[PDB]
């Protein structure tokens, strides 16, 4: 079998696309298996391939975190009540070292980890990480197995408000993106997160209106309910199965990558990455540091993270270590390159300290999972 | 009198258009006196101006500071000793928000003016505050009476180190700017400052070669001797009365002028304010974070803050009360933008809380000076 080398502009193939090079990924991972051996390797899921109650047990466990009391000493994050809180708080924490940065995908790579963990060891739960396929929903994002509304979505869309002016992406001084405001607006109608208390933030949310809301401490207490705006035109522009394969196939190494992704400034493109979180709308959908607060979060991210491993998996000899960037925002202001000693951490939330070369790979250090 | 409206390429007369341009501030000021009266409206003046015996008051004062125990909690920077060493811990712990900011210039005026208030109130300074005027010195940084060495300096230049790389300066993904390393290298070899203990840091200290180090955590104690390079080429690249005139006549509004003087990213130069940090050389000199653990910082900014308020007097109308920019380092990541509103603290360094519509005078808020 050789794999596509072009993506396509059709939809439908794009799609296969996508699922041949998947399947090669899957292939690599697998027979490199053969502490990670093939008997314990998890396997991460597309959400649509839960049943119903294997969605519920999922969503429990998530509820679970959300009810347990926060480890995070109440004078660091005095707004963080749950576990759950605990994750968001580190995220908020660590925004302007984790995004535009060398460690950007490693660090998420683990925190959706160390979240895993946390279902499992805290909330009983034995079922597999769920990822959100983009590019299934891209035409409807309401009918999304992910944001129906349903007792097995991570609720749905938000009251809506008409007239809502557009949003208004900016970074550094380059000329703002504009968006639409989406369906919704206000809190979330249904599912199981409609009584959520988002406890953080806002730390920098973006408004229909171009304006932005910053608390004067975005780990102070803020309970409130979470809002989203469904907007489906968002996944359309940089979310569909064409755009999902053109950065994986088009990147030819993980600067390129990696930017691609996150949307390179001044390009007028948020990438994937940013597409997934804006088109939640809402709040904290609509904040950078704040983002981990809509639960919808693990899913973006668990689709961001096997990108990530099936673009390595086309190439693990130049790719499975490969690093480019720094420690800092956009590397403002400058901070040393960072390198496969470089260390993270996740602060409270949960895990200890780590080294980038041990989360390079799926099936090294405290990792052994794969991708279907 | 009419005022020059073309910086002259004439080293000779930019100076003299230099002090026009003052002369009227200085009158504008003084007649807008006619809180802050005449009266008790204090002078700040140039260093060359102070006396002997003046120039080591202010000196001793600082040494003062340098030898009084910190205030800052050690849990929260472990690495300070001193009332000196607060108000470097502050500086590295908003650098992210006070460089490339709406606040940036307003920051640092409220900065120096209260470390003059612990010289004051602690060290029984009652001398003027004294500036470093770039412009006369830029042909001869060793001689000049800032950096000469002698007991009336803030110490001189470092211990000469042979064949160092040149300085690479990066900030963002912007092609690097090439600097040399200047004269010294090591630990500075006499005048106040030879046993002055630099407690914090480095943060990000870019290394001749092109290497930067940086601490895990800057504000952890790590003991060491002050470096210096003293480096010509640099002021007479960005720092010679010509440019400081330029920055004056050629910036018609606040963002222009603070961004000219910081140094526009990309465009190969790092202005006034970055060549007069650079031009010092060595530890913590080419830290961004840690700069005012050299003891000329304070100089270099009521020369910065000078000639920010020559600038606004051209047309106080206009651009007294006149802001840019948000509330992050080049606006990474986005944030809201600076308002008179928003407010701005110096930590445990000193002072208290304060808006930016308190700082943007020198006659008015807390502030009640002049510069000769
Ligand atoms: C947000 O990030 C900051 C910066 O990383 C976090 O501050 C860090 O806090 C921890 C302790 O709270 C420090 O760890 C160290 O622990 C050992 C004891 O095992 C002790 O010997 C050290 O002196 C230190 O306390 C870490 O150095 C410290 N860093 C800074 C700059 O203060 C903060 O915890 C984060 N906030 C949240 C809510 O996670
Ligand atoms: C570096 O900057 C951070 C962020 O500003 C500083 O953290 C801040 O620390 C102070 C107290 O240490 C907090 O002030 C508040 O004081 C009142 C009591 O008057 C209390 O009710 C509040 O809950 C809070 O403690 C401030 O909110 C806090 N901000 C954050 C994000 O933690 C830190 O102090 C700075 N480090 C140094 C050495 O200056
Ligand atoms: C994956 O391996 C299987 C089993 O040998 C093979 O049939 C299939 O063609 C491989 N998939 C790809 C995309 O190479
Ligand atoms: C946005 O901010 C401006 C300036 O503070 C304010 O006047 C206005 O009410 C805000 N606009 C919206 C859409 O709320
Ligand atoms: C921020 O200020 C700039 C001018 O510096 C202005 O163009 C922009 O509209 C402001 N942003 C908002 C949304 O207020
Ligand atoms: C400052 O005011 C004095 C006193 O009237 C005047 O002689 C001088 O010309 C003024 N300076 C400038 C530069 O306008
Ligand atoms: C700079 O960093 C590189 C890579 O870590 C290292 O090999 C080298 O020793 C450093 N160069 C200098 C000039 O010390
Ligand atoms: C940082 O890494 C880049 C490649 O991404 C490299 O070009 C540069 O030399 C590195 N900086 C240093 C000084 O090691
Ligand atoms: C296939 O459908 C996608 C949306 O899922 C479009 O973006 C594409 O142009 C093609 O029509
Ligand atoms: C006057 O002298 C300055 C240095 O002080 C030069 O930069 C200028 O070109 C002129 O020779
Ligand atoms: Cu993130
Ligand atoms: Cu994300
Ligand atoms: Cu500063
Ligand atoms: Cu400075």
């Amino acid at each position: 079998a050789t794999l596509p080398t072009t993506a396509s502009s059709s939809t439908a193939v794009a799609s296969s696309q996508l699922d041949q090079l998947a399947n090669f990924a899957y292939n690599v991972t697998t027979d490199s298996v053969a502490g990670c051996t093939l008997q314990n390797l998890r396997v991460r899921r597309d959400w649509r391939a839960f049943s119903k109650t294997q969605k519920k047990d999922y969503i429990n466990s998530v509820l679970c975190l959300q009810k347990l009391p926060s480890r995070t000493p109440a004078h660091l994050a005095p707004g963080a009540r749950t576990r759950y809180d605990d994750f968001v708080a580190t995220h908020i924490n660590q925004t302007q070292i984790i995004h535009y940065t060398g460690t950007f995908l490693a660090w998420h790579r683990y925190f959706i980890y160390e979240f895993e963990q946390a279902l499992r060891d805290e909330c009983s739960y034995t079922g597999d990480y769920p990822y959100w396929n983009w590019g299934a929903d891209a035409d409807n994002m309401e009918k999304s197995q992910v944001f129906d509304g349903s007792e097995t979505s991570m609720s749905g869309n938000g009251e809506y408000i008409p007239n809502q002016g557009d949003i208004k992406l900016l970074l550094g001084n380059y000329p703002a993106i504009d968006l639409p405001p989406g369906s919704g607006g206000g809190c979330v109608t249904s599912g199981p997160f409609k009584d959520y208390k988002l406890n953080l933030g806002p730390a920098a949310l973006s408004l229909p209106g171009g304006n932005m809301t910053a608390a004067a401490n975005p780990l102070t207490y803020n309970p409130r309910c979470m809002k989203r705006s469904l907007t489906t035109e968002i996944l359309q522009r940089y979310n569909t199965f064409p755009k999902i394969v053109e950065l994986i196939l088009d990147s030819d190494d993980i600067w390129d990558f990696q930017m691609t992704m996150q949307g390179v400034p001044g390009s007028g493109s948020i990438g994937v990455h940013g597409g997934g979180h804006y088109s939640m709308g809402g709040d904290p959908g609509r904040d950078v540091y704040v983002s981990p607060g809509d639960t919808a979060f693990w899913l973006h991210h668990g689709m961001i993270d096997r990108v990530w491993w099936i673009w390595q998996n086309l190439d693990l000899r130049k790719r499975q270590n490969a690093i480019s960037g720094t420690g800092t925002f956009m590397n403002n202001p400058a901070s040393p390159n960072t390198t496969l000693d470089t260390v993270i951490d996740l602060g409270y939330a949960n895990g200890g300290p780590i080294a980038m070369r041990d989360l390079m790979s799926t099936t090294a250090g405290p990792f052994c999972y794969v991708y279907l």
